[PDB]
């Protein structure tokens, strides 16, 4: 467990820009004279926020938020303690936190919401959104049981529940393609940047192994945190040059909607090695690390998490 | 026009949080098994993302954006360069940048869409959403007479107006109550501040005038760039003892969205004063400040309107 680091940061610099899109010609972008209805608009681009600190290590990190939240994920966590962005730029790597194609301040089309309203379309054209409630995400996060009874060893904060529940969001995943918009915009950013660590969480934890198999250039290793779902074992042949760190939490054995996450990770791992490739399973508790939600990043040893994380990603980017 | 600041930035302090939010029940809340459709959901709430610099100002200065658009507004330009996030840090300002209830990284509630989807509603509680398109944009930011055609003169970096339009998003204003939702929680940050400038834009403009109304605590000075709407001749009394700069820019007269609210503005600003208020309107062009667009916090010249609001900043607070 490190000490959280004190004192000011020093940036080389910082800033924003988006990837990728589409122009999309609607019918519907309005309901009223002060827009106009008929015009063009720009959908699925992903939303950049970047921060360089001095002398930079050679390849950045992208963190990559999973369902229901959004790059604040990474941000202060909802106790008010670092996160991991600030603690990755102290440890002297370049972040790239995005926004999900579709979420937070990457945007979405809302034409077929007005269609609907305007009657000119059927409420069953309307997009697949859906959004994790309180009671719903305790369970998923795996902070106890059942809300609102906590794990007793739990390393969330959960006197701060009702932050967490501030920053999560409705999720449009369902109303887009599959592969996510995300994938092919993580392909761009890792070609401009000619070399970043790609680190997912959950939803987006298949994300940057289909980035990988769609293109590989710009790809330097992989680390994805409780991944909803990993590659196929039939995967890996596209993947034996990527390193691959897939890290899960506590408490997975007793929730079915995560025992076969990890067993299924395994196999992917354990064909990555025996195919070439370099693939590490880092199960927190084998390591001594108990209570360790799903929301691990935001946990109250968070830091000694992604000291375990950054160690792996200096061994395999070396 | 000023250099543009070089070299490292150094932050004291830095973080993100959230003001405000509503616990509403829904059973709608998903149409499928993965996710449980009846639960409790956080909605209203307004993101926070802050940078404090090495010796910060007494006042921090809260940005707040406008219609169709993220705090994005505030952060690097479209075509690469500072924005007035970076830009008041290194001037010495503390800096809280949101994104208003309901956009951006801000939550709303899917549960009336969903309701409608499942024939539980009628169509008419689908909420009232709009985007601007590439061509209305055009004209509501005055970058020309018609797009994609640009005033020779403008100072919007128009070469980046793709990138522009990847920053734009749809607006949720119209589906939450007047006034917004965001309306509360600057006045909570404020209180929590103890003492912020609110800088608003368009949308946003009337957005300081309607928190300063609702409590005064904490609402050191107020800059509105262009806004939709100033507070009416009438309601000037409560806005008395603080400092009001309003902003606009240039290519006015020939748009009529735009000229009225300037007028408009005027009435507001000579009332207030007329009240013992201490109120200011600053068009550009009469400063020699020629071209600028409605989105000025991104065109060529950001730096030199910034220098200009930071100088009445520095002698109002």
């Amino acid at each position: 467990v490190p000490k959280t680091p004190a004192g000011p940061l020093t940036l080389s610099g910082q800033g924003s820009f988006f990837v990728g899109g589409r122009d999309v010609t609607s019918e519907t972008l309005s309901l009223s004279p002060k827009y106009d209805a008929h015009g063009t608009v720009t959908v699925d681009q992903m939303y950049v926020r970047y921060q360089i600190p001095q002398r930079a290590k050679r390849y950045p990190i992208t963190l990559i938020h999973g369902c229901c939240l959004t790059g604040m994920t990474w941000e202060t966590t909802p106790d008010g303690r670092m996160g991991w962005d600030e603690y990755f730029l102290r440890k002297g790597y370049s972040t790239y936190v995005i926004d999900q194609s579709g979420r937070g301040r990457s945007a979405t089309d809302i034409s077929a919401i007005n269609a609907v309203k305007l009657g000119k379309a059927p409420a069953s054209s309307l997009p697949d959104l859906f959004a994790a409630g309180h009671e719903a995400a305790w369970a998923i996060f795996r902070f106890g049981p059942r809300y609102p009874d906590a794990f007793k060893d739990t390393q969330f904060p959960v006197q701060a529940q009702a932050e967490l529940w501030q920053q999560m969001v409705p999720d449009w995943l369902g109303s887009m393609p599959t592969p996510n918009p995300t994938v092919a915009n993580l392909s761009k950013l890792a070609i401009k940047l000619d070399g970043t660590v790609l680190l997912s969480h959950s939803q987006s934890g298949i994300y940057p192994f289909q980035t990988a198999a769609m293109n590989p250039k710009g790809i330097t290793a992989i680390v994805s945190v409780e991944p909803g779902e990993c590659p196929k074992p039939e995967d890996v042949k596209p993947l034996t040059s990527i390193p691959v760190l897939v890290v899960f939490g506590d408490h997975i054995e007793e929730f079915p909607r995560w025992a076969p996450r990890l067993k299924a990770c395994h196999a992917f791992i354990d064909a990555l090695n025996a195919a070439g490739g370099k693939g590490q399973l880092m199960s927190l508790p084998a390591l001594g690390v108990h209570g360790n939600s799903h929301m691990m990043m935001q946990d109250r040893n968070n830091l000694q998490v992604a000291d375990l994380i950054l160690d792996w990603i200096g061994r395999n980017t070396a």
